[PDB]
């Protein structure tokens, strides 16, 4: 049936996901280290400060300060007039704190409960939803034009927001856009609405779904000059749908950054991904949702359900067994099916987990072995 | 399908109450006031931040160590005390170039304080009209009233956490297939003599759906002694349990959080109004489930979508609930207000156990069932 | 005999300074609307951050964070190229908590227990040491020339140092000088040096105590470009000698800065300044020292010891006792003696509490009272 | 002449103490580090902040909880618990511009970290050389010894203050005319059974000294209930006890704070060099009493000034002490270190109960007193 589907992001300037960024830096240090350790960093960003603070048990030794200025100056930063300055804001640190339980690691119970989904669809190339797809891309075009020099005017905080128009399920056009973006005091509005439209939308939504009726809302308020940390708090876990699927999808409610691969609020979730993206890849359905759950202390997942939305081209029970036959969901089993234990992590904390086709939990290598499994 | 949820001890939990307390602090003395109120718990601290234009004065510390008394931390043997604790506060004033005045004859025509998507749901699976798997989950962790009532004082901890796996035929609850109960307890009692209480005090609510069949795997403490929780040894901010303040994960969510913020955050009002709209849809027998999602462009009035989703379940033309949804709601940031009558300190009490499934909430009236049902030509 | 004494001060933007002014700008604005109220206010100032706390009882509501950025606006730091920035920095809150004990409020216990000491010397004009009046002088003078943009590429953070040459009680002349200024890039040190000792240096040391054989140590290190709180924390009463006499004088060892005038550690040394003062001022002595020592809960002073160096031109006795006659030291005695209910205090917190001839307990309106009590 | 002490439990004690702490895990691997540890402990948190540059990898909360359990702070009821309590952490590396490497061939010549002002005093009132009435209010204090030992545990707390009355006549003692001694205690004393449990139980250390004659006023707990004490309703920052720390008065100070400094900090070392100096003097009988002044400039390693005080004590002219001193003893910032072999983790035991006057430490020798005494030619 007829539809509208809307999805935002933000970019890495937004106050939210730099602590998702310093959480994963530091966690990526410590990964580096020690491939095995155990991190909760949750941060906390606000107008002058960094709190960095949580609960982790490691062999390595890692500069808190260092990496949070290194993040912040990569992310932009740099000068008071933007707000926030990496070399100059404080630095807070908060963070504190049987082991051979399994003669087999891959047998480890899961370290807590929950539920995660994965989701994919092949409406995009990535097999992700096209709202929360082309929402990430225009912040991270942002960003892209903000770095390279193309715009030196635009500043590091700023959030898309995409409505799409569904009808049969199929993708008709783009219903309207949103842009706001963080700039300097020397552009003025008319020429910062003409450059984002030439720079950032133009060149990434494409033109078939741009009609004479979508709205285009380019910094609908206007002035966008205070961004970032001051005057917006920022926390870690506070763009999981960001994060995720933009809503297209169910969420079981666990923030992803801060946390190493052995938390299965995480890994699970990447995880999850990768059985529904590789089930679509193999063509044995258009659309495919994934639920796995975990009871603490277990092993086996509680749970594996297979949502394909009527769009299953082989029967729900065949395609429920192939997951089970060609997937290690086991807490610590998708850690090896997925390689988690490295420092990769920083890159997921924004502009998305899911998309980019040099993650892990991205990879389609089981989609020839699926169909296989099946016949075609 | 499998929900699960936390008590008012769980740190996140005691991060949210903070920042709502600190909102309907305000909101008593200023019911327009802009609160952005984010909270960080943590071994030993509270720290209290984010943005408020308020002509109210109140006292945050005063504010926080009420609210960690009330949730039961008066003594450093459960791993946090409100009245020792530090309490820290990084509140801003009036963000500039934001507040332009006036700027619309009809108030009700303001636009949109932010962008965002939220999201509503609605399911005839119980006389709340919510989920059934959440649904209990809080009523189990909120029947901790017993400790405060001296019901039953004994050795549990605030810290907890309820998981509920159900199973569907064709869409009906079939029975329950796995319960997991992991609650904080003192020394003075064994995890032998924990699960049989654990097992038992639980019934009470719960109801008699003898659900749990032979093949119902319950974990009750399965991991074994669980001694310290809350901010001690665990970390707690606002807006880390949105899943849990909803649907579950039964329904979606557009990832914005509640607490701390007052209703003309959309993030917050446009999703009590999503799941007051799909209530009152099912409560008029349009549909037997259904899901809304609303979104916002900042600075404009009007939802830049809206859709309306009833899984097949809908007893009227789904394009014909689309447009009865536009003209029986006011969906514009500040007709919600108006709407669902926010401008009151009633939100602390949504912190805790759960947003939704509380009837005496106004998001939680059907008062327009009827009136829907009417202008759907039911009957 | 002869010896060398030395004394050192501080500018309004030495981190130590800047807590010390933060914390009597809230003393201030707080005894604007309850001019009784009770504080005790520690100010922490690190990179990028202010920390407030204490304790306080008032019926005053304060806004911490605009008294906090004014203040260090005021000082100057209002860019992240000064390495800290009112504007954007962050500030935290930290701040916490019989009545009618006495028919006669004047006969109140004192607060606390603890020793003061009031220090004159006609020395120099303002009755205070030499050392510290001209270390004050520089660093002050420092400030006038880079607020007025008379050298605009001063900074806030200086730091400054005398060392006097003393010959039978005489002074003879000045044998070091110490001036370090903070700096933006543009100026050179050869420059530098030569505008300090032309606008700051030479302005203010008298010329006949400048001799071929003084050392001039002007920004000693060189370039001084960070400064203030960063790479530098700042506490509240960590500066309690250059407050008061540069060390000439003994000290009880309590702060001022952040202490309402109940603080018997702060007014009661006020008070012994105006006493040491008043006799110096009415010709009873040369030098003189005041002993004061408080027992919690007693209003009396439990000792009151007059010192003068052999330099008394009365009987030692006759002294002590028009010290009783003419002036209150009760704790809220001498309250109400110099009217110490008022904001007054933020303009104490830099240069020091002593010497400047606008404070109550600078006024000589009882030297001649005294005299006249004693003959001539 | 009046003198006051605290003990290890006062708030701006334990801030000392924590910064030592630091700095004396920090030497026990980089004897050459540079540390400027600043504490702040408030009612349920320690802050510890400044700049470190050293190749050791210590954890600062540990030690602080470490620093914390030993002053006596493990439960919510005394207002503290070490093991529950926050620690925030805000310590920056080498502060750029600064360490120019080698710079000198010969490392005494390097120049001073900073400008600054120090005094010493010694006098031979006591076999330490220590003034009266300051060195006796840090050993009352420091018999907390018996709470550790269990030699009497009973109701008091930590926080404390003495203050002793002394009067003199030629420079002679005369006796105690006004003793107060205010200590935190417990619900389980009256304040009459106190005041007599607290002039009993003082005697122990305080000699056989009956200097209390008739007219010798004593305040003990004059102000009456003194049970809630520590960093509980009341703030406390390291270097905010210079006066306790030297000579409780009977000195003159230059400023500078001793705790958290590394030897490098002429505002410790040169104070320390100080006193070495003025005991020397005095243990030599080349005066009754002797005060030291050193100053320094910042980039230069020969101290810009020298005096030194006999206040009409000395047995030879006045003019030669300076010059002996001059000679005898490296007051530039490196000789200290090496004349008083200060790279050692040694300094957590100087943050307690004063700095002087106890003779285990290395400024505490008077190793040089008979060579002062020969080569001033006396005998
Ligand atoms: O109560 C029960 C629950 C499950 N079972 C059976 O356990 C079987 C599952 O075996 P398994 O977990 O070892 O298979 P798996 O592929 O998931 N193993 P891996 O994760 O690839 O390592 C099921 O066939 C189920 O019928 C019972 O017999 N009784
Ligand atoms: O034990 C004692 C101590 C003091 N005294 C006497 O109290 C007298 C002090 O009186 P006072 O305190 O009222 O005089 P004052 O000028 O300080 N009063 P004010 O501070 O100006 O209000 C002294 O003369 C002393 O001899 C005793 O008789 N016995
Ligand atoms: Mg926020
Ligand atoms: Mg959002
Ligand atoms: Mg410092
Ligand atoms: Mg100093």
């Amino acid at each position: 049936a007829k539809h509208l589907f809307t999805s935002e992001s933000v970019s890495e300037g937004h106050p939210d996901k730099i602590a998702d960024q310093i959480s994963d830096a530091v966690l990526d240090a410590i990964l580096e280290q020690d491939p095995k350790a155990r991190v909760a960093c949750e941060t906390y960003v606000k107008t002058g400060m960094v709190l960095v603070g949580g609960e982790i048990t490691t062999s390595a030794w890692v500069d808190i300060e260092e990496i949070t200025r290194n993040t912040v100056r990569e992310i932009g930063y740099v000068h008071s007039d933007m707000g926030f300055d990496a070399n100059s804001c404080a630095v807070l640190s908060a963070i504190g704190k049987q082991g051979v339980d399994r003669a087999d690691p891959l047998e480890q119970g899961a370290g807590d409960q929950g539920l995660m989904f994965g989701y994919a669809t092949n409406e995009t190339d990535v097999l992700m939803p096209a709202p929360i797809t082309y929402a990430h891309r225009l912040v991270q075009r942002q960003a892209e034009v903000r770095k390279n020099g193309t715009l030196p005017w635009l500043r590091p905080d700023a959030k898309s927001q995409v409505t799409f128009q569904y009808d049969d399920g199929k993708i008709v056009g783009i219903d309207a856009v949103v842009l706001s973006t963080q700039h300097s005091e020397e552009i003025d509005q008319k020429s910062l609405q003409e450059a984002v439209m030439e720079e950032i939308i133009k060149p990434i939504l494409p033109a078939e779904w741009l009609t004479s009726a979508t709205k285009f809302f380019i910094n609908p308020t206007g002035r966008f000059v205070i961004g970032g940390p001051m005057g917006d708090c920022g926390l870690t876990g506070r763009k999981i749908i960001v994060d995720t699927y933009g809503g297209m999808a169910r969420h079981g409610g666990g923030a992803f950054s801060g946390k190493d691969p052995s938390k299965v609020d995480r890994s699970a979730a990447y995880a999850a991904r990768y059985v529904a993206k590789n089930i679509v890849a193999a063509g044995l359905a258009d659309r495919c949702e994934i639920q796995v759950s975990y009871a603490i202390g277990v092993a086996e997942p509680t749970s594996i359900m297979v949502e394909t939305f009527g769009t299953e081209k082989v029967p729900s029970e065949q395609l429920t067994l192939l997951v089970r036959e060609f997937f290690d969901l086991r807490p610590y089993g998708l850690i090896q099916m997925l390689d988690l234990l490295h420092p990769i992590y920083k890159e997921t904390a924004a502009y998305g987990h899911f998309g980019r086709e040099h993650f892990p939990w991205e990879k389609t290598d089981k989609a020839q072995l699926l169909r296989d499994a099946a016949g075609l």
